[PDB]
RNA sequence: AUGCCGCGGAGCUAUCAUCUGCCGGAUAACGGCUGAACGCCUCUAAGCCAGAAUCCGUGCCAGAAAGCGACGAUUUUUUGG
C-alpha cells in the first residue's frame, strides 16, 4: 500500500494537507482527519502504522482512498451525466449556477449554485442531458446531488439520474 | 342639588372609525455528498450540504439612575477663576 505519483505531479505534506498540482489545475483538501504518520518518498506515498486500534484500519484506508482521488484529479476530469424525466422541463442559466423551470408545472423557479471548480456547460449533444464536470470529486458530486435534492416531488412518475465517468 | 327636550363645535373615544405589523444565522426530525472499517455494500468514522411555526440575532421598546464617547461655552475689566 504505497501509492505512486505520476509525471508532472507535486505532492506536498504540510499540517496534514494535500495540495497536488496539475495542468488541469490545482485541487487541494484538508486531511486533518487521520492520526497516522505520512511519509513522502518522492515518487510514492506510504502510510506506516504502529500498533494501531481497529479505527486505525479505517483511517489508513480513508486517507489512502482520498489520496487516490487527488492523483486522478491531476489531469483527468469527473464528468457526470444528468437526466431529465417527465409537462416538459427546461434549463436556462449562465455560469456556475443552474436554474430549473416547469418542474411538473410549478410556478416556482429554483436556483442551484455549484461549488468552486464545478462548471456546467449546458450540453446539447442529446435530448435532456446536461454534463457537469470539474476536478474536485467532492464538489462535483455535491453540486450534482444538490440539483437532484432540490428537484423533489411531494405526495404520490419519478425523476432519475444517469451514470458517471471521466473526461480529459 | 346640572329642571326638562332638539341640535350642538372642541376634546375624548369605537374591531361602531381609520392607519401600520420584516429577513438573516444555527439547528431538530429527516435526507443527500466525499468516503471507510468489515478489501463489497452503506448519509458517519472526520467532514461537507440541505432542512421546521424550533433556537439565536438584525428590526421594535427600555437604556446601566456607580457603562461610555464627540462636541459647545467656561462666574469678566467689581470679585471669583
Amino acid at each position: 500500500e504505497t501509492l505512486t505519483i505520476p509525471e508532472g505531479v507535486s505532492v506536498d505534506i504540510k499540517a496534514r494537507l494535500v495540495t497536488v498540482k496539475g495542468p488541469r489545475g490545482v485541487l487541494k483538501q484538508n486531511l486533518r482527519r487521520v492520526d497516522i504518520e505520512l511519509k513522502k518518498q518522492g515518487n510514492t506515498i506510504k502510510f506506516i502504522v504502529w500498533h494501531g486500534s481497529r479505527k486505525h484500519n479505517a483511517c489508513i484506508r480513508t486517507a489512502y482512498s482520498i489520496i487516490n482521488n487527488m492523483i486522478i484529479g491531476v489531469t483527468q476530469g469527473f464528468r457526470y451525466k444528468m437526466r431529465l424525466v417527465y409537462i416538459n422541463i427546461n434549463l436556462t442559466e449562465n455560469g456556475t449556477v443552474v436554474e430549473i423551470r416547469n418542474f411538473l408545472g410549478e410556478r416556482i423557479t429554483r436556483v442551484i449554485k455549484c461549488l468552486p471548480g464545478v462548471t456546467v456547460s449546458i450540453s446539447s449533444a442529446v435530448k435532456d442531458e446536461i454534463i457537469i464536470e470539474g476536478n474536485s470529486l467532492e464538489n462535483v458530486s455535491q453540486s450534482a446531488a444538490n440539483i437532484k435534492q432540490i428537484c423533489n416531488v411531494r405526495n404520490k412518475d419519478g425523476i432519475y439520474v444517469s451514470e458517471r465517468g471521466n473526461i480529459e
